[PDB]
């Protein structure tokens, strides 16, 4: 059984248009209390309704911080972003070089390192059992995962070196740019695909990890089990292991096979649904809203 699965929803923020910026399609009732949002009528009820007003840090320090906690407790944990293309999905997690935008504008990756880096140093006061914080970054381009940190990021690994991909160090979180630098310009990118940044955690007997997952918006325009293969099986997952058991389909999907080690028992995932408030995304936007759900009752 998984320790907790929370569910996110952040507004993407209305793009004006000569001047003028028409009121959005979501709406966040007065009594919204911080978890329902309101849609083509219907109230959708989560763990956090972010609206488009939100900044970068209070999304984190209310989805992400607590999460931090428990990673250095030793727990497996997950952040990953799904939703339409455009949406901030990227910006969210904060899968750009930060040393390249602002600070309020900095993403949850960078903003949870600072915090790991500056917890696990907290530890030199009571300097005891030596750590290391290590990155990874893995692409998964047409079901097929990337290490974009190794010497062949254009060989498509296999389902054991997934969980075996290369780890570089981290001595600073400032050696993050460093690593979605060379992570980025070692891409593939149909033309379109996923990302797994991994902070890990490890000492001399441990090995704890943070997912910071950036799906990717499907391309094109759609036709007027019916969407993402990974976001299918972490919900097949979550309920496979959530009652029986017996064998956990990992293996439906590339995405659930890489985090295979962090969709463990007493591990944490949380979802982060990425919306329009453009009208014209309506169809987008109730899809999205209504996996979410599927994900919440998944338990
Ligand atoms: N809250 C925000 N504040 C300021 N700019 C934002 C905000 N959210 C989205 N943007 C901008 O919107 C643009 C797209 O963000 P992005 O995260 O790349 O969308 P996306 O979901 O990753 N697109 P895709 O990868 O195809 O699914 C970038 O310029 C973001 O900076
Ligand atoms: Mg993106």
């Amino acid at each position: 059984k998984l320790s907790a699965v929370r569910i996110a929803v952040r507004e993407a923020p209305y793009r004006q248009f000569l001047g003028r910026r028409e009121p959005s399609v979501v709406q966040f009732p007065p009594w919204s209390d911080g978890k329902s949002l309101i849609v083509d009528q219907n109230e959708f009820h989560f763990d956090h309704a972010f609206p488009a007003t939100i900044s970068q840090d209070e999304m984190y320090q209310a989805l992400i911080l607590p999460l931090v906690d428990k990673l250095l407790e030793g727990f497996q944990c997950t952040a990953l972003a799904y939703g339409q293309t455009g949406t901030g999905k990227s910006y969210s997690m904060g899968m750009t070089p930060p040393g390249e935008i602002l600070p309020e504008h900095l993403g949850i990756l960078p903003r949870a390192l600072g915090d790991i880096f500056e917890r696990v140093t907290a530890r030199q006061e009571n300097n005891k059992d030596a750590i290391q914080v290590y990155a990874s970054f893995i692409e998964i381009y047409n079901e097929k995962p990337f290490d974009l940190l190794g010497s062949t990021p254009h060989m498509p690994m296999v389902a054991a070196r997934c969980q075996r991909c290369t780890c570089l160090p981290l001595h600073s979180q400032a050696d993050l740019h460093h690593i979605l630098e060379l992570g980025t310009r070692n891409r593939r990118v149909s033309s379109r695909s996923h990302a797994i940044v991994t902070i890990h955690v490890k000492s001399k007997t441990h090995h704890s990890r943070m997912n910071i997952v950036d799906l990717a918006g499907s391309e094109g325009v759609r036709r007027t089990v019916n969407i993402n293969l990974g976001l299918l099986s972490i919900n097949k997952v979550v309920m496979s292991m959530a009652a029986g058991h017996t064998v956990i389909p990992y293996r439906d999907s590339v995405l659930t096979t890489v985090l295979q080690a962090s969709l463990t028992a007493q591990s944490y995932l949380t979802f982060l649904a990425c919306i329009s408030p453009h009208q014209c995304d309506l169809s987008e936007t109730l899809s999205t809203l209504r996996f979410g759900t599927s994900a919440k009752a998944a338990a």
